[PDB]
RNA sequence: GGAAAUUAGGUGCGCUUGGCACUGGGGUUCAGGAAACUGAACCUCAGUAAGCAUUGGCUCGUUUCCAAUGUUGAUUGCUCCGCCGGUGCGCCGGC
DNA sequence: GGGTAATG
DNA sequence: CATTACCCGCCAAGCGCACCTAATTTCC
């Protein structure tokens, strides 16, 4: 479009003010084009009771303790392996009697020889199993040759042996390990008894070395058991994919520190920062002896006074040592492949028991360089053969050059920052592809982060256009005539004020800049006569809009199956209920399974009302399985939706991916119903549309719907209308169905009819919220009808009620903010309801 | 204003571990009982999102079974389908 | 904050 | 139908990648 204009933009704490104005040819407002205020749910997880916890790290929890169960099942797995290929049994603990066998014979094992070849490795396979499972802690980058000469007993081994001292009476504080103080106890696990238990593993590794000398167990032997009992997977190379890039050379990764590279060009950066003859005459002293820098890794490597390894560094070649920095460095992967490696590694395994801890006290620098090695080497050649001006030949770098961005939609992983940049980056991309670039774009307001990153990825962006940015202080922000719902001019419960900002944002001239800040030169006086003139006639547009409510407040809405934890995590005891009993129909519904529920459902004595009666004959199948009327089956204690897990059984919670619309015609009078649709339900079908997937009536979705829509799928008489999903927006007429407490909120603060969805707040009701309104604005003066409404719980209609009375309409917006009422993409439209 | 090296500090995540809690199997010892039995402490093993993918099986399941291995399973808010745009069939983005 | 279970 | 009480699993460890803030020397 030929349309001028230009853009604000209003960066809140969970909110985004949108604006686009068309601009005269001089400067004056004209139309205006797009007021939005985005909200946003700051990335944050809906089951974290708002500890501001974002879906990304309890995605990560989650992640990474799914992983630690998995590793753990395959280190007993490779001991049970080991243990059958010494000749030794794996013998279960439940074929004992005695319930504290395993801390007998980890006590009788480090006290006396056993005579017995069979007895004695039955009870060392024993003693093994039961150290592995409750192993302690220890360094996760400390690999387990550190625990081939265990250190001294650690401050809790100390604390629990005096411990059993005063229990007991009797104590024995020398020579004791884990094992023999606990046995002569005859409560451990828990907060009373290990006193938390905040072991180490050189303590249990101290305790099988006892049992190995007792046993005959030569170091050869003792050593391959410390591999199996406490492996562990290393995070040495963890931090390696996440690793910046070189801005000169793109494809290359950031330089590491403590690197012949980056030490070698550190020093040549500070003589620069004349003399253009002795300049390697002083480096070549500092690379070989606030402060001087130097070679620090090459002067901690040998200060280390380890025998074995300062005969390697003068002997190894410079690209062979600098392996051997690698493999040192905890933010590098081992390798295995290159013959450089190779040989570090193969030196990995000659190495003295003693020389593995002294390993672990050398300690290297640890950090990350701008550029990339090869660009760190080049840059101090040219530095040796010259006296930023060292740098700048090297690239042909015109001398304004800056690093680049990305782009504006590119994730910076701070979640609640990614939720602003990517909805930045739609709009702009939608408003430009509509009235083609804007002349100016002005961005206000640890949240300034994202302000400077937008200004620096949108001037790149718009660079080919000439559009100038600009980011300003809150402050100087911040410093009208405008009715809100609240109050005049100012407003903090109106969602509408953050587009409002946004528009005042998007013409405010740089000479009017100083003058702001300065409130709270004689051309700085001509600018505000005409700054007063524009002002006026925009304050003119904002009106109408506020008046006609022009003015969109909108959110995004999550269609995608995958929605967080999908139960809740507490487990509790089913109930098990003999086949011959009565079985209601509440009864049945409980059932802990679908194909249980198939089965109690097709027999032939049940009864849609009166359900299942007691019969002592009664034959069920479940998969395949018969069960007599003598056996227990498994019902859900509560009414609660639930699935059985673990032995047990979990509620569902508010797990709910969308909601089903049902108009029921029954004869009587047309009815709408609702299904609340289950996360589990949908998972068989991940790869369909999930508003279409036929729910089947076993499904807990189903049982836990309205009974009254029940009947109606199982006959034919609810027809589906359309889905709703958390964070849709309502349009409703309140005339006839509004609440008292509703009415008390309306009559204060005007008729509301643009509503937002909140929850699924039970199968028959609504949680719904005034769209445009924030629990902010209100005040201690305010009436408590607000908080009811707006806070907590906010409205809760009835389904039925709110549809047959409602007049309601279900809105689907564009970037702009623009209602959609078809889509080529198949994307959400708006639909009415009825 | 910005960039490099620095000394001080913060935020956000990443990786591997350590303890519990919960449910299930087992076991011992108690409390109360005349007993049958309850119930409580402990100890031990196991599960620790639901699932999805591959392989191989069964009684081959619209009551969707079993076993092994892997898992990015839960960041990226318009699922799926479709059309473009970048990217290393898939990922990201736009409608 | 969400929902369930339980009252008006 | 509307309204209200009450329910939700938690705590450590060492390290490293990213980014930001406040200062000093150069240089753009
Ligand atoms: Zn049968």
């Amino acid at each position: 479009s030929h349309m001028k204009y230009h853009v604000g933009i209003d960066v809140g704490t969970f909110s985004v003010g949108l604006a686009a104005i068309e601009v005269d040819d001089a400067g004056m407002p004209i139309k205006t084009l797009s007021l939005v205020s985005h909200i946003h749910d700051s990335g944050l997880d809906p089951d974290e009771i708002k500890s501001a916890v974002t879906r990304l790290a309890s995605s990560g929890i989650a992640r990474r303790t799914r992983r630690l169960y998995r590793r753990k099942r395959r280190r007993l797995q490779q001991l049970d392996k080991f243990i059958q290929r010494q000749g030794w049994p794996v013998i279960e603990l439940e074929d004992y009697s005695d319930p504290l066998y395993p801390w007998k014979v980890r006590a009788e094992l480090a006290a006396s020889y056993i005579a017995d070849e069979k007895e004695r490795g039955e009870k060392l396979s024993v003693a093994l199993r039961h150290i592995a499972r409750h192993r302690g802690w220890r360094n996760p980058y400390a690999k387990v040759s550190s625990l081939y000469l265990p250190d001294g007993p650690s401050d809790a081994f100390k604390a629990i042996r005096e411990e059993i001292k005063r229990a007991s009476g009797q104590p024995v504080p020398e020579t004791a390990t884990v094992g023999q103080m606990v046995t002569l106890c005859e409560k451990l696990r828990g907060e009373g008894g290990v006193l938390s238990a905040r072991l180490q593993q050189s303590d249990y590794a101290r305790e099988i070395q006892e049992i190995c000398r007792m046993q005959e167990i030569g170091q050869e032997l003792y050593r391959k058991i410390i591999d199996v009992v406490f492996a562990a997977e290393s995070p040495k190379g963890s931090a390696s994919s996440r690793v910046g890039k070189d801005p000169l050379q793109p494809g290359k990764n950031r330089a590491l520190k403590a690197s012949d590279a980056f030490q070698r060009y550190r020093i040549a950066a500070l003589i620069g920062n004349v003399e253009e003859k002795n300049l390697v005459f002083d480096h070549l002293v500092n690379l070989t002896p606030a402060r001087p820098p130097t070679h620090d890794t090459n002067r901690s490597i040998v200060n280390s006074r380890i025998a074995p390894l300062v005969d390697w560094w003068k002997t190894a070649s410079a690209l062979e040592q600098h392996a051997m920095v690698k493999a040192l460095s905890n933010a590098e992967v081992d390798d295995f492949d290159s013959p450089e490696g190779a040989k570090v590694q193969a030196f990995f395994a000659d190495l003295d028991d003693d020389v593995h801890a002294k390993l672990d006290s050398l300690h290297l620098p640890v950090g990350r360089a701008a550029y990339s090695e090869d660009t760190l080497v080049r840059l101090t050649r040219r530095m040796l053969s010259d006296g930023y001006t060292a740098r700048l030949q090297e690239f042909g770098i015109e001398p304004s050059w800056t690093p680049p961005t990305p782009r504006i939609g590119e994730p910076v992983g701070n979640p609640a920052v990614d939720r602003v940049l990517k909805t930045v980056s739609r709009w702009l991309e939608s408003a430009t592809k509509t009235w083609g670039a804007p002349e100016r774009v002005i961005i206000e307001h640890s949240v300034a982060w994202m302000a400077n990153e937008l200004r620096s990825r949108v001037a790149q962006h718009f660079a080919s256009h000439g559009t100038t940015v600009r980011v300003y202080r809150g402050s100087l922000t911040a410093e009208g005539k405008l009715k809100f719902f609240d109050g005049v001019g100012k407003s903090r419960l109106d969602r509408r004020h953050h587009a409002i900002d946004a528009a005042v944002i998007a013409f405010t001239s740089d000479y009017v800049a100083e003058t702001l800040a300065v409130r709270s030169d004689a051309e700085h006086r001509a600018a505000w006569r005409v700054w007063c003139q524009k002002m006026e006639k925009l304050s003119a547009l904002l009106t109408e809009d506020l008046r006609d409510d022009r003015v969109v407040v909108m959110s995004n809405v999550r269609l995608r199956l995958g929605n967080g934890s999908a139960h809740k995590e507490t487990i509790g005891k089913l109930s098990k209920v003999k086949l011959s009993s009565q079985l209601s129909v509440s009864d049945i519904d409980k059932a802990s399974s679908e194909a249980l529920w198939c089965a109690l459902t097709r027999e032939p004595g049940f009864d849609p009302k009166e359900g299942l009666p007691a019969n002592p004959e009664r034959h069920i199948r479940v998969n395949g399985t018969h069960v007599y009327a003598g056996d227990n089956i498994g019902l859900f204690p509560v009414s609660a939706g639930s699935i059985a897990l673990r032995g047990g059984y979990a509620e569902l919670g508010s797990s709910f991916h969308h909601a089903r619309v049902y108009k029921i015609t029954s004869g009587k009078k047309p009815a709408f119903a609702m299904l609340r649709v289950y996360t589990i339900d949908l998972l068989p079908y991940r790869n369909q549309d999930l508003f279409s997937v036929e729910l089947k009536p076993q499904t807990m979705s189903m049982r836990q719907a309205e009974k009254k829509l029940r009947d109606a799928l199982a006959t034919g008489n609810a027809e589906y209308l359309g889905w709703l999903v958390v964070d849709d927006e309502l349009v409703v007429d309140t005339s006839k169905i509004a609440t008292d407490q509703v009415k008390a909120v309306e009559a204060e603060l005007g008729t509301i009819r643009r509503w937002r969805v909140d929850g699924f707040f039970s199968p028959s009701k609504l949680r719904l919220r005034p769209l445009q309104m924030s629990k902010e604005g209100i005040k201690k003066e305010s009436a408590p009808e607000l908080s009811k409404i707006i806070d907590r719980p906010g409205w809760l209609p009835a389904v039925n009620k709110l549809f047959s009375d409602g007049n309601v309409t279900v809105v689907r917006r564009d970037s702009l903010g623009r209602v959609r009422l078809e889509s080529t993409a198949h994307l959400p439209v708006t639909w009415k309801v009825q």
